[PDB]
């Protein structure tokens, strides 16, 4: 009886195995655009993905993760609210059964069709497992997806999903360029928070881009053909793999833009 996104094991149950689920800095949150304050002291974010080395794509039973070589400073996130250098380890998405839900963060209670998370770790802690034990260990770049025009830079991801339908399947996924998943603007909101999956560790500086990317209906329909189950098991479509907004508590969301 492991955690997941069903009736019996979904987000309202997680606190029993992971009591931090009711903690002081949980994610995701609703971004109230009228209460977020412009912070002129933040910087421009620096997203340096030209040397990124993707390796593999894995269906982990929750989402699919595109994994990178993080054994050197190749694809790194710096600036904005961050001090130091954060290495890209993996990206994944959260999405819905229908276009009106899927994102984890919300904007004035608006749900997007999906949300991309680019997960990076703070090199001062040496490895990812040490970083997730620190309050400043991870930086997650979050990007909303709306349904409209296709995202050309996403199609290589879409076209490999048939090969990783079920939990525990992986495929070679070399030479994928994550720059093709970014919107034009790097305007963002930021706040201190958590992993949105168990173990829900309070180790994340969240950086959520204001500008969504557009993907096609055909692209997101291919996300919804994945399976939470392993091969040969009763089919459970991989949909609605999002945690809902959590209480903001004693936190301020800051804006990089006026
Ligand atoms: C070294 C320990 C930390 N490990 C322990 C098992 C998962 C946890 C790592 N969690 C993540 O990387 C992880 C984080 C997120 S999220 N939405 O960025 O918090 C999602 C995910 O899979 C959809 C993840 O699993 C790979
Ligand atoms: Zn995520």
């Amino acid at each position: 009886h492991h955690w997941g996104y069903g009736k019996h094991n979904g987000p309202e149950h997680w606190h029993k195995d992971f009591p931090i689920a009711k903690g002081e800095r949980q994610s995701p949150v609703d971004i109230d655009t009228h209460t977020a304050k412009y912070d002129p002291s933040l910087k421009p974010l620096s997203v340096s993905y030209d040397q990124a080395t993707s390796l593999r794509i894995l269906n982990n039973g929750h989402a699919f993760n595109v994994e990178f070589d993080d054994s050197q400073d190749k694809a790194v996130l710096k600036g904005g609210p961050l001090d130091g250098t954060y290495r890209l380890i993996q990206f994944h998405f959260h999405w819905g059964s229908l276009d009106g839900q899927g994102s984890e963060h919300t904007v004035d209670k608006k749900k997007y069709a999906a949300e991309l998370h680019l997960v990076h770790w703070n090199t001062k802690y040496g490895d990812f497992g040490k970083a997730v034990q620190q309050p400043d260990g991870l930086a997650v770049l979050g990007i909303f997806l709306k349904v409209g025009s296709a995202k050309p830079g996403l199609q290589k991801v879409v076209d490999v999903l048939d090969s990783i339908k079920t939990k525990g399947k992986s495929a070679d996924f070399t030479n994928f360029d994550p720059r093709g998943l970014l919107p034009e603007s790097l305007d963002y909101w930021t706040y201190p928070g958590s992993l949105t999956t168990p173990p829900l560790l309070e180790c994340v500086t969240w950086i959520v881009l204001k500008e969504p990317i557009s993907v096609s209906s055909e692209q997101v329909l291919k996300f919804r053909k994945l399976n939470f189950n392993g091969e040969g098991e009763p089919e459970e479509l991989m949909v609605d793999n999002w945690r809902p907004a959590q209480p903001l508590k004693n936190r301020q969301i800051k804006a990089s833009f006026k």
